[PDB]
């Protein structure tokens, strides 16, 4: 472990306090076997008063989230663009650690809300910690960071009651939507599958903002950060995604813990956009701008290296939901724009660590401390754990020799601000023009995505706006979607029966990119790690060994293996009581468990139409399904599931079966089983 | 009230800082239009650093919760028994604030996991605050506080990977229940319909702790706190509470804000079980252990007075987040016992609220403060919120003439611990050999449950040991599980594919005890705030007309009705989309939408098969379920629901059909419906 100097270990040995003394926790002291509890108990009070203040403050926003270490490597030299020390040769190394995350929820809420998602990667190199703190979508809700509490408030839960819990269908979030229109284009993607990613692994990374990389020589070129996933894009559908919240709280984090510790690490291509200063409004919009994209089309993806996570944490507490993430982690190599959204990001995140640590010596922490030596006169504050030698802590000195001395530019490998970097004219509270269209880019994002995925997202805007309690919020909602697309605002208002307003067509276009849709990047890269479900029975030896059979077949390719069946026994990972088709990309039952197939089919060891319910879920919500042995057509039939059908499969041969079965899993939904408006 | 003075309107008004400078918050202040952020920008600042620093630590245990206020009124004067001044007079009344909760998840998990439910009540006594910090089972885990790091560590997630959130279902619980055989009682009643309750409201609270009641005269009695609900005992069934934990985190806290709302806000009976110090050991157990509950039989419930909650707070986080609950807010009347778990608790309560609230004034807060005066010497400390007058805050004193006074049982109204309490013996970490027997009172609770409970219960147990990876610990299980009962024993081995070890009878009994059963106890008492779905469709006049009728006949006896069908209009509540059976507590499809409950029936307003999805999963959750308004065999046979079921109802008549089906809201549950092992 990266931060091995820090363990403890119990594995051995006697019981102490936390001053060594060896002592015992089991029983209180008191005043007789029957009596009551001394005061002088000290091995009681200092167990309890250490439990007593185990918690700290979650997260303010992205309370629910994971992380994992790992390695970051350079494919080349990057000097050409940067002088970032991490970038600087082929090969080059980085120790990482990265948390996911949801934005809304808090800590113990499911990880398969439907929310943005938080992609925060901390780089520890050797010219300190570098942060890039991240989003699975590429574009933020707000065009200005004193807006924040305003969006995060109307999205939360309402504060009288605190209802509800991780989700934006409610009154206040879409008022907001409603009043505040930059929200549209960050809402589209909320509403498209990317809100409710298969995984951390299939969910790519965003820093949003326009970045600057800074030459040595100190010039400079404008950069976004695209982190494109070596897994391939993935999402769940909505109505698994809500059986899996209550199913499987903890799916994604699940998810990645597993990978890990298979040797299936997830892997990320570490990329930027690079575009001169002058291009700045060049595209169409403002590049200050972050609820604006720069097509692929006008800017390329270059690849710098490989992310890799290979190492889960050894405690979830110091290590997860102690990292603090600051965009003012910043290296020499890279600069800020003067994008509203990142200018005020940079003051929150230094700030807000005081809550959550109670303390300024919160980058002592061991996750945040970096691996360089550190050289300062920062000094004292609560929870000081240095021992500093310099006892003239102040610049400029004589008495310590002029150290620490000044880095910038020119010496000590300082950071510094990109030179050609200016200010000029009123100081105003006011908007730039430039930042005044937020339809087109939401329309260019709906016209990106193939007719299911349309269908999905205008599903989702149904789904949410019909729990919208307000008319008058409804109405002012159809208003914003209509300048999006007229079709939308049609689609949506025929399920909450108000009639839409009359086309708008002021940003109206047909524009198409590439690299947004999820349903249109093809089958998956990999179907390592992916999940079959192989549901059997324990009232046919046959069942069992089809199963076993199956399982050989599939694990030899890196899937994970579940055989189901009324109890355990060898072979057997899974009751039906416990099962679910929330818990596999796909299902197979073997030949020999047909009988189960009833759905009247009934045992005290599982609920009523357990086994059968598990497959026409799994059939519902696009997956592959099928029969393996050569008998179907009383299963398929039980399910009302056609033979013929894209994405079901029957082979007598296991071999044969999982063949067909495995290009099943590539493709990972079928989503011709989704029924289109018109 | 403390709570009014500081309530805050913001229904009118220019924006302020929080000193009343009026200001804005839209737009950040910038060097130039398109310009750096300045640091001069104090309103930027003070927005951010307060969003930056909403959150603070959530409860060690029981952080996910809601509340409410109400009144408590006196049924008589109980100075014959008390000296409590908010029991002395008929009629007498007392503000409470109650705030009930699960014990493991976070704050923000669902509130139908299984689990222990928090109860917990404050007085607002004219003689301080008196809190009955309760749970909704009647028996604790452990029999000493110094255990309490040990079971939350064990039934919490994993700290490694914090895997899974709000559940038992894990090696560690598992482990520890095995290993600590005072969990037997808990455990089943967590097993239990108690574990996943309807509502708050159809749940009991229950000190759990051997109290005293103590009399002016010095004389005490030892009593039981038992809160016997008014709205009859429910439970959900295990599949629900996990769908119920996806649709809707929120459903607890929705269903008590909702009832208060409509003019239904819960009561309950505080009682106490009153016995002589002279019985601390007459019924076969010590009154000092917290695993074991006296029987009714043996000791009879006294109804003191009636608690009714009937006002919603006004921002959650302040009220309900705030609450600081303290054991250790006793009143004169009252007093402790040495039960080695009470005893520890006392000191807990009072230094979590320092992690907590961050300082040590946190009674200050509004809805900590009480309705009377406060005389005292403590000073300062950070949040110090009152000016003290008094300037020699030492006792005794002659400079502020021997004020405050000191108060005992002669004067003042002193709190004082009952007279007759003594201690004898030698100073000790040992546990009393009257608290060995672990498991006999675990089998009277399984005896006094009925069949179809004794199967939920074991159903429960093969559902979570099923989970638990290490063949070890479920081998310690059932080794655990043999001391109470063979036949669970052998019924839960059944699941997990191993032996039950040979039957060892020392602790097996036939007895049985009564008002532990939820099955048993008949009728709920009342039906109103149940909710009814509809089915109905859009496509028929007919189906909405009927629809309307069946609303009508149902709102008139208080029940809560939603109309679904395919989109949103005037007397259609939600669209099948959003519609799930965990949604209602009974179902009803009108005849003129039997088009809908079609294998061949699909539709791009919601998923494939969700109208007759929600009926079958009603059926099978044991709901009143029912087709209202032909000869309607083409819905019952779509579904496979047998007409001449218990709890199906099929009439042509509006009116016969509401008689009948209210009668099954009554019933509530058909546990005909779920399979018995042999
Ligand atoms: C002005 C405030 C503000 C604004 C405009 C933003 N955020 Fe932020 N964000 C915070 C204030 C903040 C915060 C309150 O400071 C958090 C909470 C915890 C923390 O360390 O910082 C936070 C946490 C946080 C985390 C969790 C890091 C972790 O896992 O611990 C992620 C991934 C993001 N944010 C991402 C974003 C992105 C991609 C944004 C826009 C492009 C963004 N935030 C705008
Ligand atoms: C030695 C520690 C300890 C032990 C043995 C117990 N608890 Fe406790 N309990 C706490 C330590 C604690 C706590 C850490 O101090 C909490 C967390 C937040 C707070 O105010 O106190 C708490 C909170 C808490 C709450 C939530 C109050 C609220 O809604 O804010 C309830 C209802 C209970 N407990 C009830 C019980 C019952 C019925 C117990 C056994 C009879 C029990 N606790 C044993
Ligand atoms: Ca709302
Ligand atoms: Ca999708
Ligand atoms: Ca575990
Ligand atoms: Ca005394």
């Amino acid at each position: 472990s990266p931060l091995a100097a820090y363990e403890v270990d119990d594995s051995t040995g006697y019981l102490t306090s936390d001053v060594g003394g060896p002592i015992q926790d089991q029983t209180s002291l008191k005043a007789g076997i029957r009596g009551p509890t001394l005061l002088e108990d000290f091995m009681f009070r200092q167990k309890i008063q250490h439990f007593d203040h185990e918690r700290v403050p979650e997260r303010a926003v992205h309370a629910r989230g994971a992380g994992a270490h790992g390695t970051f490597t350079s494919y080349a030299d990057w000097s050409n663009i940067t002088a970032a020390s991490f970038l600087n040769a082929t090969g080059k190394q980085t120790p990482v650690f990265v948390r996911f995350s949801t934005v809304a929820g808090s800590r113990g809420s499911a990880d398969t809300a439907r929310d943005v998602h938080g992609f925060a990667t901390r780089f520890y190199t050797d010219e300190g910690n570098f942060d890039i703190v991240g989003n699975n979508i590429p574009v933020f809700f707000i065009q200005d960071a004193i807006q924040f509490p305003d969006l995060i408030h109307s999205v939360k839960p309402r504060p009288d009651n605190e209802i509800p819990q991780a989700a934006t269908a409610h009154d206040s979030a879409w008022d907001f939507f409603s009043q505040q229109p930059s929200t549209m284009h960050t809402l589209f993607w909320a509403m498209s599958g990317h809100g409710i990613p298969r995984s951390y692994r299939h969910m790519d990374g965003f820093g949003v903002h326009t970045f600057r990389f800074v030459k040595d020589d100190g010039s400079s070129k404008l950069i976004k950060w695209h982190f494109k996933s070596r897994q391939g894009k993935a999402s769940l559908v909505w109505e698994e995604a809500q059986v899996l919240s209550g199913k499987n709280a903890d799916f994604h984090r699940q998810d990645l813990w597993d990978a890990i510790e298979s040797g299936n690490g997830p892997e990320w291509d570490v990329c930027v956009q690079i575009v001169d200063e002058s291009q700045a409004q060049a595209f169409g919009f403002d590049l200050l701008d972050p609820t604006k994209i720069i097509p692929e089309e006008y800017a390329p993806l270059t690849k710098l290296g490989l992310l890799k996570l290979d190492r889960n944490p050894t405690n979830y507490f110091a290590e997860t939901e102690q990292v603090m993430f600051q965009p003012g982690h910043i290296v020499r190599g890279i600069d800020f724009t003067e994008d509203p959204l990142l200018q005020g990001r940079l003051f929150s995140y230094l700030d807000t660590q005081l809550n959550r640590n109670g303390g300024p010596n919160f980058e002592q922490l061991p996750i945040n401390m970096p691996r360089v030596p550190i050289h300062n006169n920062n000094r004292d504050g609560a929870g000081q754990m240095f021992i500093h030698r310099n006892k003239y802590p102040y610049t400029p000195n004589t008495l310590n020799s002029g150290y620490p001395r000044q880095a910038n530019q020119n010496a000590g490998r300082g950071f510094f601000t990109a030179p050609g970097r200016t200010a000029s004219g009123a100081l105003v509270r006011e908007v730039s023009p430039t930042f005044n269209d937020h339809w087109s880019q939401p329309r260019l994002f709906f016209n990106s995505l193939t007719p299911v995925e349309q269908q999905f997202l205008v599903n989702a805007m149904r789904f949410e706006i019909s729990l919208v309690k307000s008319e008058e919020v409804k109405k002012n909602v159809l208003t914003q979607l209509n300048r999006v697309s007229h079709d939308v605002a049609v689609r949506v208002a025929a399920a909450i029966g108000l009639g839409a307003p009359d086309a708008d067509d002021t940003y109206y276009h047909n524009n198409k990119t590439a690299g947004w849709s999820i349903v249109g990047s093809g089958p998956l890269p990999t179907i390592k790690t992916l999940r079959v479900g192989i549901l059997a029975t324990t009232s046919e030896s046959s069942a069992l060994d089809q199963a076993a059979q199956l399982r050989t077949r599939l694990e030899k390719d890196g899937l994970v293996v579940t055989v189901v069946a009324e109890t355990l026994r060898e072979g057997v990972d899974q009751t039906y009581s416990t099962a679910d088709a929330t818990g596999f990309d796909g299902v197979v039952v073997v030949d020999g468990a047909a009988a189960l197939f009833a759905s009247t089919a009934s045992s005290p060891l599982f609920p009523t139409g357990r086994p059968l319910q598990i497959f026409v879920d799994a059939y519902r919500w696009g997956k592959p399904v099928g029969v393996c042995g050569g008998k179907s057509s009383e299963v398929l039939d039980a399910a009302d599931v056609p033979e013929d059908g894209d994405g079901v499969y029957s082979e007598e041969s296991v071999d044969m079966f999982v063949e067909e079965f495995e290009k099943g899993l590539a493709t990972f939904r079928f989503t011709d089983r989704f029924a289109l408006d018109s």
